[PDB]
Formats: C-alpha cells, sequence, structure tokens
C-alpha cells in the first residue's frame, strides 16, 4: 500500500529536495549530479546500447535520467504511476508556464559528452524523442499496459529512484525487477539508478517507506532476473548532501544486460 502513501506525493518538492541544490549544485564534481550524468554519459558513449525505442521507468517528474539517452533512440517513452508527475513532465516537454529548469543537467550533461553541443539543442533533442508519457505499475505482470502505445519489447530500459521506493520488501522489489524486465526485448541493456540502504524520503505531505537495498542485494536481485551485470558502480553520499528529506547512504548505478540464452 505504498501507493496510498504516494497518494500525497508532491512533484514541486520532491524535485526541491533532491535536483535543487545543493544535491542541484551541479558546479562542484563530486557531487551527485555529476556522478550520475557521468555513469549515463559514459555508459552510451561505450556505443553498446542502442535501438530504436526505449522505456524510461517511474519517470517522476524528472528529464536527467534521458539526457545522455535521446542521442541513441530515436522513439522514447517515459512513465510514472502518479498522474501528477506525468502532468510535471509535460509542462517542460510542452514549455508549458512553471514548468521545471532543467539546465544545469542539460549543460553538464553537454560537458561530459564534449560533442560541443549546446543544451538548448539537447533539450529540443530529448523533448522530440519522447513521443508519450504513459501510466505504469512496476506492481502489474504487465506494467500497467494492456495494449499500450509503447512499442514492444522496448530495445532498451531506463529506471532512477523507482523500484526500492515502490516495494516494501527485497521481495517485491525483486519481482518487480522481473515485470519491467518482460518490457526488454533479449540482449536488450538495461540501465538502473537507484538509493542505497535508504528506508524514508520525504516528498511534500507524502512520508514513503522503502526498502534498504545494498550494491550487493542489488547485483543478485539483476542476476535473478536474468541479466548478465555489465557494470555496477556506488557513489557514497557525502555529509553536505545528507539533508533531512531522507537518510540514503548512498547512490547505485547499474548496467545491465537481458542474457539471450
Ligand atoms: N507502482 C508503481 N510503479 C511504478 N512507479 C511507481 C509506482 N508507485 C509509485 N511510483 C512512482 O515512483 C516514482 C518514485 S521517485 C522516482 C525518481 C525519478 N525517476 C527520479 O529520477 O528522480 C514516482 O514518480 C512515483 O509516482
Ligand atoms: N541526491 S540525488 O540527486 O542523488 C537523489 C535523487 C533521487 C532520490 C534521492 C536522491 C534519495 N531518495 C529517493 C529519491
Amino acid at each position: 500500500a505504498v501507493a496510498s502513501a504516494y497518494q500525497r506525493f508532491e512533484p514541486r518538492a520532491y524535485l526541491r529536495n533532491n535536483y535543487a541544490p545543493p544535491r542541484g549544485d551541479l558546479c562542484n564534481p563530486n557531487g551527485v549530479g555529476p556522478w550520475k550524468l557521468r555513469c549515463l554519459a559514459q555508459t552510451f558513449a561505450t556505443g553498446e546500447v542502442s535501438g530504436r525505442t526505449l522505456i524510461d521507468i517511474g519517470s517522476g517528474p524528472t528529464v536527467y535520467q534521458l539526457l545522455s539517452a535521446c542521442s541513441h533512440f530515436e522513439d522514447i517513452t517515459m512513465t510514472d504511476f502518479l498522474e501528477v508527475n506525468r502532468q510535471e513532465l509535460g509542462r517542460w516537454l510542452q514549455e508549458e508556464p512553471g514548468a521545471f529548469n532543467w539546465s544545469m543537467y542539460s549543460q553538464h550533461a553537454c560537458l561530459i559528452e564534449g560533442k560541443g553541443e549546446c543544451w538548448q539543442d539537447k533539450e529540443r533533442q530529448l523533448r522530440a524523442r519522447v513521443k508519450r508519457v504513459l501510466p505504469i505499475d512496476v506492481h502489474q505482470p504487465q506494467p500497467l499496459g494492456a495494449g499500450s502505445p509503447a512499442p514492444l519489447p522496448a530495445d532498451a530500459l531506463v529506471s532512477a529512484f523507482c523500484l526500492e521506493a515502490v516495494s516494501p520488501d527485497l521481495a517485491s522489489f525483486q519481482r518487480a525487477l522481473d515485470h519491467i524486465t518482460t518490457l526488454l526485448r533479449p540482449g536488450g541493456h538495461l540501465l538502473l539508478i537507484g538509493a542505497l540502504e535508504e528506508s524514508w524520503y520525504l516528498a511534500g505531505e507524502a512520508r514513503l517507506t522503502v526498502v534498504p537495498v545494498s550494491e550487493e542485494e542489488v547485483r543478485e536481485a539483476l542476476v535473478r532476473s536474468g541479466y548478465k551485470v555489465r557494470d555496477l558502480r556506488t557513489y557514497i553520499m557525502p555529509a553536505h548532501l545528507q539533508t533531512g528529506v531522507d537518510d540514503v547512504k548512498g547512490v547505485f548505478f547499474a548496467w545491465a544486460q537481458k542474457v539471450g540464452l
């Protein structure tokens, strides 16, 4: 019944808590922001993660996780359980009033990538390759998609801070991973980012209870679901980034392959 708590989820508060200074201050190279974008950028740059269709699971109200991705997939589908979030994304996609400002992130993605691209072009490219924002539920064996417009099976998947924040225990976690994995073409690639050893995090009046997982638990989970773990890294949270919006201990990044056998 996490969903019950997620009913009170405030997008603007979530964004403010996790993507605005200090955590949203990309100037310092030792912060999470740089780190996250760096993991994402290096991965796609290897050129091994490519295709036509890609799906972002539990996008929430954020778009940074697709910044380096849009360069490699022409059809991008973003998703999220809450309508509030799908709407918050819409504001940015259609450049509506009050949309969130992702400039710092677009810019840094451009710096790390090194193609001399300007942030305006990357944002316009991402906006262009995002075809639709679909509701989803990782708890359903068929992720809230009876007959979804989304091209299946997607060529790749990306998920940031979703699974561990929507499942109450390690098993819900494991099963949810199984659910989304079905959406992925064999030989496909998964890019997973999430909290390490986190039990709660706020979001306005919403106070989410979550499953504290370790790098090892994540690895085992990926393996159980049939992935070869291509790359798995962890960022330990510095004291200055440890605010009162949660109790994260670190952030992990995983690059996995749906092993076709
Ligand atoms: N059953 C479910 N299946 C999938 N997503 C769910 C869900 N219940 C809640 N969510 C979504 O879980 C997300 C957790 S926060 C996710 C973080 C976001 N991807 C980022 O990178 O910042 C929210 O957008 C929330 O609405
Ligand atoms: N500081 S951060 O940008 O790396 C980040 C992003 C999302 C979430 C957390 C932390 C922790 N709680 C889940 C949401």
